[PDB]
C-alpha cells in the first residue's frame, strides 16, 4: 500500500547465516526479499571483504535511495539485486546484503525505510 514502510532488520554475521540466499535469479530474489521483508523474516549482512563469496548469488543488496536527509533514524533504502557481475536497479551506497533470518543472533539492528518497487 504505502509506498514506503519503516523496519527494523538484525544484522547477522556472515559465518551464523543458515540461508545464504533467496533463490536462483533476479526475479526470485528480489521477490523472495520482498516477502521476507513483510514478513519480518529478512535480516542484513554488513559487506566487508571476504563476505559476497560466503553467500549465494543472486544477491539482493539494500541501498541508500536517499533524499537529502534520512527521516528519523531511518535512511531510505530500495533493493538492487547483482547476478555474475550485473546488477539489476540503481541505488546509492550499500547498506548490506540480505538474507532470510530463520533465528540468528543479530549483532545490531539498521533501521530502514524501505521504497517499494
Amino acid at each position: 500500500e504505502k509506498t514506503h514502510v519503516q523496519l527494523s532488520l538484525p544484522v547477522l554475521q556472515v559465518r551464523d547465516v543458515l540461508v545464504r540466499g533467496f533463490g536462483d535469479s533476479v526475479e526470485e530474489v528480489l521477490s523472495e526479499a520482498r516477502q521476507h521483508l513483510k514478513d519480518g523474516t529478512c535480516g542484513l549482512v554488513e559487506v566487508e571483504k571476504g563476505v559476497l563469496p560466503q553467500l549465494e548469488q543472486p544477491y539482493v543488496f539494500i541501498k541508500r535511495s536517499d533524499a537529502r536527509t534520512a527521516p528519523h533514524g531511518h535512511v531510505m533504502v530500495e533493493l538492487v539485486a547483482e547476478l555474475e557481475g550485473i546488477q539489476y536497479g540503481r541505488s546509492g551506497e550499500t547498506l548490506g546484503v540480505l538474507v532470510p533470518h530463520v533465528g540468528e543472533i543479530p549483532v545490531a539492528y539498521r533501521k530502514v525505510l524501505l521504497r517499494k518497487n
